[PDB]
């Protein structure tokens, strides 16, 4: 009902605020290296299980996608250790950022392009606990 539904929104809103603290240091380093950072190290973020909060567990960085783990104890049953992902895309004066479902990027280095996440039971958070600012499909441009 609409409490439930209200309450994992603004626990989902709470991951997203967490992985857009990573958006500035993900762009550094693409327009540093001229590829995405494989991992939150080379990007030079926290380790993934130190960006937490109370209803996140983690933020990977994974060839320039920002994926956020919800926690277990205290969220939402239907977003329970469930995901999405930010993405960045080249216009050429700047990047433009994409929210959704988690996606992934098999290179570092094409037309910055993602495709959905592929893990066998995937655990993404239901498009209607996603914002509406999130709900960008994998080829979204
Ligand atoms: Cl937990």
């Amino acid at each position: 009902g609409p409490m439930q539904d209200y309450t994992a929104r603004a626990q989902v809103s709470e991951a997203i605020l967490l992985a857009e603290g990573q958006k500035s240091a993900v762009t550094e380093y693409y327009l540093n290296h001229g590829e995405w950072p494989g991992n939150n190290t080379s990007a030079g973020v926290a380790t993934s299980s130190e960006i937490k909060g109370k209803y996140v567990k983690s933020v990977e960085v994974k060839n320039g996608v920002v994926t956020a783990q919800m926690a277990s104890s205290n969220v939402n049953n239907e977003i329970k250790g469930k995901k999405l992902s930010l993405w960045a895309k080249r216009q050429n004066g700047s990047v433009k950022w994409f929210c959704g479902q988690p996606v992934t990027r098999d290179k570092a280095k094409a037309n910055d392009d993602v495709t959905a996440a592929a893990a066998a039971n995937g655990k993404k958070i239901d498009t209607k606990h996603l914002p509406s600012t999130c709900r960008d499909a994998s080829d979204a441009s």
